[PDB]
């Protein structure tokens, strides 16, 4: 325990700046795939695990496949539900899929929904479902982005981990859901986890004058380390200044 505020991601090139953070005050958090740590080295397992004594852990894992057709890697997962106990962490977040569409129709829903209450099953966790950037739309769709994520979440009964950017990406790329629409109808009691990496800043203090509450926020990116905690210090001294203004709590994980 415990996770809250602003955090960065694991990087085995950040290792140095990681490793000399005497606490978790600035850096509050960070985040690592299961897909990276599972192919860790010794030694770069055992400089992950020294940092993981100070810096809290989040996984948020890239390859489940959670919308996919392929049978769940059982490999994969109980690799994740190996890391939760070991770095006593309850969170786990992946995303839909990674040529073809992805349609956001009630049959995606209801296989995907199923797939993600046999995750919560097996990790004997509810997971989060993170909104991603996708190529094409399919025609078949019956419902647009928010839809089909609120709806499966509100199926499967899981949270949301909402990154700003890719609201903004699938916004410009398809020009189908104004970014203000998208938060303004998403399941934001739901929201326990956010990604940040000029007008999608504006998005963030949008999500967060909507929250009920002040979730877990990473910078999501290579420059230096420093840097990188500047770049949070800010993201955090954003998030002080709507829990002050709107009275809220830390979502604490
Ligand atoms: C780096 As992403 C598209 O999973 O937020
Ligand atoms: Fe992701
Ligand atoms: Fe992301």
């Amino acid at each position: 325990g415990m996770r809250q505020g602003a955090g960065l991601g694991y990087r085995r090139d950040l290792a140095e700046g990681f490793l000399q953070l005497r606490n978790n005050d600035r850096i509050q958090f960070m985040e690592i795939a299961p897909e990276n740590w599972i192919k860790m080295g010794g030694f770069a397992r055992y400089q992950f695990d020294k940092v993981a004594e100070k810096i809290p852990i989040l996984i948020h894992g890239l390859s489940l496949s959670l919308g996919g057709q392929a049978p769940l890697d059982k490999e994969l997962l109980s690799s994740i539900k190996a890391m939760i106990k070991q770095y006593n962490t309850p969170f786990f977040s992946d995303h839909l899929s990674f040529l073809l569409p992805m349609p956001f129709t009630d049959e995606a829903v209801k296989h995907t929904a199923a797939r993600i209450r046999e995750v919560q099953d097996f990790l004997e966790i509810q997971i989060s479902v993170e909104n991603t950037s996708y190529y094409l739309h399919s025609e078949t769709s019956t419902m647009n982005e928010v839809e089909f994520l609120n709806a499966i979440v509100q199926e499967a009964n899981c949270g949301i981990h909402l990154d700003v950017n890719n609201i903004y990406v699938n916004a410009v790329n398809h020009g189908l859901l104004d970014p203000h629409v998208f938060i303004d109808n998403v399941d934001l009691k739901r929201v326990n986890y956010i990604h940040i990496a000029g007008t999608v800043w504006d998005l963030l203090e949008y999500t967060y004058a909507r929250l009920s509450h002040m979730p877990p926020t990473l910078l999501e990116r290579f420059p230096p380390f420093e840097k990188l905690c500047k770049e949070v210090d800010i993201i955090h001294q954003l998030q002080q200044k709507y829990v002050k203004k709107r009275g809220l709590s830390w979502l604490k994980i």
